[PDB]
């Protein structure tokens, strides 16, 4: 707790990331339809984005407490 933000700045490249985090944050498992667009809005190859989403499952299923992948 004890959290609170007024507003986040804008990133030139990071954008490609934040965006992906914005889609997932709303939906856990996207559909072939979304996946495509997701990689489009950013310009990345749907093939790549796909794996990116799959990985998330690894952590979501694996215990976070224990030394996770990153963070």
């Amino acid at each position: 707790g004890s959290s609170g933000s007024s507003g986040s700045p804008i990133n030139p490249y990071k954008d490609h990331m934040s965006v992906l985090k914005a889609y997932y944050a709303m939906n856990m498992e996207p559909n072939s339809d979304e996946l495509l667009k997701i990689s489009i809005a950013v310009g990345l190859p749907q093939e790549f984005v796909k794996e990116w989403f799959e990985q998330r499952k690894v952590y979501q299923y694996s215990n976070s407490r224990s030394g996770p992948s990153s963070g």
